[PDB]
């Protein structure tokens, strides 16, 4: 049937900083173009290797979200006001969502942490097991 | 057929220090209800960002645990004595259980490192995918 | 029919550095002898408790590997040049690959940054899931 793995991955973003959840480029997966239109799917955000960069105790906040907006998130932050040097943090956050609500696509997204800037310079990932009952 | 989906999530929990793992609330599959009794369960369980206070090196130990006890766990802690500002450490935990050994339950689980308090307040899940030979 | 579910795991590995990649001894799936010759897998790599000792801003790569090499990689790094204690790094890569390509097993692998030991004395796991559109 379906294919019941979908995954996108990237190795880089252009540098930002944000303070609502934005898009992270590449981090997309097309629900609808698959045909599939009912059940539930597991999601991984996977993002091993991020670091933030600021003067406040910086981090970075994750999201997973669909079409319907942000269905779970999360954070990494440093224990330091100003890290000496601003260390890899991996982050990984897992949902699940029933595709019948309405979701065509799932996104990875982030927002800044205290106006930190967001780097993601190595492979990170956005994946999805789909289920169904049928 | 069995939905191959579970998942619980939360999205705090009241803060308590343990020096024996002790249930996380809410983070429960009922596994005998779904009507699965054989096969495997890949199961995460995602506390993406906890935080600990303490006096010694704070962190919090994280387990997987079925009604037979603790499948697997690990821990994060600080790498300083009495951190500045106690960061999000992101946590993910994976394990695979045979449900033909007499599961009927899956929990996520935690205790103190060195006496630290245990602090969810935002979301962190406990997901399952049913996989079988038959 | 064949199982979907592989899983491997460990909870200790002898202490080493390394330059390059070097396999995590028992972070092993074959998937050849399994008669998985098609389709998808979704590999998870969790090493929720290691530590890193060195001198330099102490860290840990870790990659998901085939017999065709890495697919995924990652890395923790502490934010102190000689932490006060090596802290624990919860760390998890999550990567997806096509079995048509020509892959007969999966590894988990792992590399020093700057010189570090690499440390493991706790669970670990390496875990599939099977997918076809068939
Ligand atoms: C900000 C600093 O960033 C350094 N890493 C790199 O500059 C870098 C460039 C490419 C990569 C990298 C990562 C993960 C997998 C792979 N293959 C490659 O890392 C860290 O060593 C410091 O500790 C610190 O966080
Ligand atoms: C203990 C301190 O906790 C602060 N965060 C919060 O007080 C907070 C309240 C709600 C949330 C939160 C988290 C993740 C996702 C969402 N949506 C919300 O965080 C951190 O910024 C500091 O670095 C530090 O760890
Ligand atoms: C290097 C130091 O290592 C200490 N932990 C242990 O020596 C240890 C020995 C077995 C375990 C351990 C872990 C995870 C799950 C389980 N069950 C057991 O931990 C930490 O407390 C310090 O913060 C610090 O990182």
């Amino acid at each position: 049937g379906h294919m019941p793995l979908l995954s996108a991955s990237i190795v880089s973003a252009p540098v930002v900083t944000s303070e609502t959840y934005v898009d992270i480029p590449g981090l997309y997966l097309d629900v609808a173009k698959a045909g599939i239109r009912d059940g539930k799917l597991q999601v991984i955000l996977n993002v091993p290797t991020p670091y933030a960069t600021g003067n406040n105790f910086p981090g970075i906040y994750f999201a997973i979200a669909t079409n319907q907006g942000v269905v779970a998130d999360g954070c990494f932050t440093y224990s330091s006001k100003v890290p000496e040097s601003t260390g890899r943090m991996p982050f990984t956050l897992v949902a699940t969502i029933d595709v019948g609500s309405g979701v065509t696509f799932v996104k990875g997204q982030w927002k800044s942490v205290r106006g930190s800037a967001m780097h993601i310079d190595s492979y990170a990932s956005l994946s999805a097991i789909w289920g169904t009952a049928a």
